[PDB]
């Protein structure tokens, strides 16, 4: 039970220790989490591009935010932020297919889909998770 009041008490400690907008930035990942745990995603949201702005390299951070974005079944901003992610780190081959997975469960018609079930399918070989968005690719081609 964290409350939006706690939050801030810590947002203040840091103000009073560490009061560069750098500084403040820098402690931006742990603010998002926070109020995450406090149920203010807008406020998630806001915090962790505060930390993205400063560590434009760091890999879960754009996951996170992701995740915040997939929460609200926002297809295009999770795919986008979990597509830069991956970039920088590609060991994360889990988010080829979470990428893959959201496209199929939003909309399989501007083809980027096709895409990324191509790219989990080499990734995980053999996998049921990938034959399932397979066949529902091949449900919908047209017919010559």
């Amino acid at each position: 039970r964290r409350s939006k009041a706690d939050v801030e008490r810590y947002i203040a400690s840091v103000q009073g220790s560490t009061p560069s907008p750098r500084q403040k930035s820098i402690k931006g990942f742990y603010f998002a989490k926070l109020y995450y745990e406090a149920k203010e995603y807008d406020l998630a949201k806001k915090y962790i591009c505060t930390y993205i702005n400063v560590q434009e390299r760091d890999p879960k951070a754009h996951r996170f935010l992701g995740l915040l974005y997939e929460l609200e079944e926002n297809t295009d901003k999770a795919v986008e932020c979990y597509r830069r992610s991956v970039e920088l780190n590609p060991t994360q081959k889990d988010l080829v297919l979470k990428i893959a997975e959201l496209l199929c469960k939003n909309d399989v018609t501007d083809g980027r889909a096709k895409y990324w079930v191509e790219r989990a399918a080499k990734l995980f070989p053999g996998s049921p998770a990938v034959y399932k968005l397979k066949e529902q690719l091949l449900d919908c081609e047209g017919e010559d």
